[PDB]
């Protein structure tokens, strides 16, 4: 396990995972009680703390499916982890998707062939654990947080050469594009754990619409609160 | 539209679709008020009637994705249809899935390359409309009906040469196997309509467990009630 | 065998198969002596009767390869069937193909990956049994029936998103497009039985040319006579 | 046209093509009247002569689809050629195929993706021109020559790493394996010319059975006579 | 350029890139004169300094092709970078490869389909810039450093489900396995820049042989010296 | 070994291989001492002689990967051959590549799926043996011969239907296109022997620029000298 330098018991059974380790740090200091840094190999920081009297971990997963699923695999297999909630952002690919929306990823597709390889060569579906999906939905509603539930696409190239990619996603109903969601779901199915991705909208790929920093921050907070409440049993 | 011999206005905006046209007939006579047979080209029977004072259609879609999506495409494009709920059965591929369970298909994968072709060559996710998925879930719970929500796989060959197929589905968490669900979802995304598949368990591919005809019938009734309540706005 | 409700001995060794079960019915009443309905599960009607003192069956196979090969597989494996002749129609994709022509499908290609899966992952040829192909050719000539022998393509999507599909078929010499021929041939090779598809022209995809109902009916009759004479040893 | 050093009019409209240029030479000296060597670039010899008072060419095509279709393309496009009959040998892959049989290749499959590329990305059928196929069949019968008509497979690697290849061909009904037939057929369809492959059995891949040189020679003669009679209008 | 928070001129034309940003830091403090941290977004640290009076940058690229090529793309396109040398480690897959060897990656293959997508759908070669490859080779020899030059494979799943993967690499001559080399080379070809990967052996996948920390450190130093001398014009 | 009619010991451990057997003949008469023709099956001529007192063979390999790798496989497996240097020509696909340049193929890509099949289904790199690549480079420099070292692409269709093929190669840095290089390299890796392709420029696919016969001949001589000096230990 050359990639995580925690002790075997150092993680909660749920790990919330942004891409950016500095985001995990921020969450650990801002939202968690008594967070302790448990891993920092390669600057990929992770923490274990408490939320509303319950144990919970938050850790960066870095960029791209390859990065995410490597960390994910180690958490599951060496650190006893049973649930991973990804918190990220996506580029919006529907007109009805708004800058302030939180996206709950019901299912994801990808151009990474790593999922098909996990599922014995077949193109099996890769989706969020429903109980978690349902819980986050319910909480978003109880909290008056604007959500959209639907499909995302995780692409391997942030700088993809296919100029028709975004229009292709729009034509098929896709809510937005990210890099990792599909990886997490594939990993979760293959590994037999639970997962969900909750995402804010970092850009609108159709409109290019801009936001104030305080609008950006309200999204973030909403996503974190939602991820924490969903995680905590 | 050589495949449906209805008039343009003859369908409700929702169509419930079993595979077997004789099942559609049975549903129209048993559950609907004032059902009228509106189509019978090629013995593929369809009906329009009322449930709890609301207009609703039920029609066979035949066997396999090719069959299902052809009818589906005509309904959407020539008959103004906005929602299709498939009611089917599947072969169970998890030990925790029971003979009496109703399966709500969150998402589906397939070996039909027809979905990838719809979604511009990309392997985009194919899933149920969440509002419908959530509604059926809620109703199943309100009604005390045993549900499981998760992934299905739709295979093109009922008699598939791959002996490892069923074990492959089990290893990846899949709830069961059918023939059409993935087709419906792909069609729905590409066509911009709503869809959901609700399924009973016709066989258990892991245990081979048997049922009385009255157990089989209780499943069926549950599925129909659920499909009707989900459909009706 | 949940899809055919005949007794094990209820079929002749040859089964003629249109897509439409109502077509099988019509053939059984119009051309066969003493036809008996032997199967009607799911409204998919099939018959066994006599032609010129010889036993022969005719049965619908429904729409799409998935449908056709499921029925085909059951006939071969549970009902002792040794020969299947498909009688269908196709959309013509050559200028020299005329509305009144009967097409004898020498070989077929497809976008269904079900054939490659049957043939161990290799893209092996899928063609008509030559003895049958030769016999139908000979009979068409003896009878003065206009035939064309060549290649067909069976596509999975009747409503295919590729606008260049028809021109693509034309550029490569293809006589016309249908939905099932390739499936039958693949099944036949894998199962070790004999097969042939005989087809009329339902539309001309290049010219859009129209026909009187009596022209349409003369094609049909020709195809049936040819299928019957080919079948009968 | 750096590969054929004939003059534009130097070929007959039909070219008979073995793989071995020394075989073409032998045929030109043994069977043709007044054969003239018309090309010898790269030792790939070709001839134009007369058979029964009709003009006819015979030329080596070398080994593998890449070789065959390069020459084929030049013949069609720069030398006005309208028909190519391949005369070859194959490794037999059916028990009922005998050392003395001449195989008429109705259709061919391949692992060369060059055919799919010709046919716009689709896996369209690649088969012999029926009129030619029928004529050779008829002549073989009139001459009392033992024929089998069916499917061949053309593989790119004479020394293929897949040990299950031969059994795979057997399981799917394939008559035997060669290197070029599929290439010729694909070329012919794409180029709009006529073609046919006639083949003797050089080895039996199932039985390993051996032959006297005079048995080998009787096959050859039969194939040549058949190819000549088929070609000559 | 949300991923690098340097100013446009902050990088040298060559960037040396380990996976681990803490490795870049260490190199900047240990080998560079006057290194300045120029980027730290997401804890992905990068530096610009001097080696033997010449300007040079060193930056982490994180784990997996997706990560590497995202950073790579930004460096090339927004920061004027003309050359990237990856310094990494690999799992050895040949018996003749030793724990103390430095590997110069002549060319790389991958299971990432991102390279094929860069090269217009074709599986074009992805290799090191020869001038750089030759220079590093020469320097290794002048310095008495043990090198091996050959092929690497970059796999997307550090935890790959294919148990035959390592034996497969061995059977084909491959020197070892990593995660990113192929990505860098594909990026370099598509972007028109220069690149090379120099790698130490972190594990021997065939022998599992162990090393002292001082043996591990001598490899590292050798690799760094080599990368620096190769980079500096 | 029906394709080479030499005795088992008739070849040197290195074989230089042009495509054209008449080129091998010419080389054997012009550059070798005491060359003896050792094989001529199918007009594919090969020779064994001496260069500067060392034993060396030269043999045609014909056109296309299928041809090349068949001969290559026989040489390696039945004739003890340990090294094959291909001498060919390519169509140039870079502006900086000149008519007088000799190309040293560092690595090659292909549309032949034969390489992937050799390397267990993975798209492993196929490249020249570095020691040979380095030696030829060194000699070219010592001799004042203009070289370029980089990537080639070997295509299966000399007459390829993709009009964007050449521009695609240019966009990705490729030096030029041939038919066989990739095959040789794949064979070499799978078989565990050494290989290298040295190539002259027969056409410039970007500029269409023309040459005198004496310019063409100077290239050739350079290539031969280089191949001989590289081969001879």
């Amino acid at each position: 396990t050359a990639h995580i330098n925690a002790q075997p018991t150092d993680f909660a059974e749920t790990v919330i995972m942004p891409g950016d380790p500095l985001r995990a740090k921020y969450i650990a200091e801002t939202y968690l009680t008594d967070a302790v840094e448990v891993t920092n190999v390669r600057n990929m920081l992770g923490y274990t703390g408490y939320y509303q009297g319950q144990r919970i971990s938050v850790m960066g997963h870095g960029m791209g499916i390859s990065s995410m699923v490597l960390y994910g695999h180690e958490l599951i297999n060496f650190f006893g982890v049973k649930r991973i909630i990804r918190i990220g952002s996506l580029g919006a690919t529907q007109q009805h998707v708004e800058m302030r929306d939180v996206i709950l990823a019901q299912a994801a597709g990808t151009d990474s062939p790593t999922n098909a390889k996990r599922s014995s060569g077949y193109h099996m579906a890769t989706s969020a654990t429903f109980s978690l999906l349902h819980k986050a939905y319910t909480k978003a509603n109880e909290k008056g947080i604007s959500v959209k539930v639907g499909n995302v696409f995780s692409g391997d190239l942030y700088y993809d050469p296919d100029e028709d990619m975004i229009p292709a996603l729009e034509r098929f109903g896709v809510l937005g594009i990210d890099m990792e969601v599909a990886g997490l779901y594939g990993l979760a199915h293959q590994q037999g754990i639970e997962s969900l991705a909750i995402l804010t909208v970092s850009d609108h790929c159709l409109t290019g619409e801009e936001t104030t920093a305080q609008e950006r921050q309200l999204s973030f907070n909403n996503m974190i609160e939602l991820a924490l409440e969903t995680a905590l049993n």
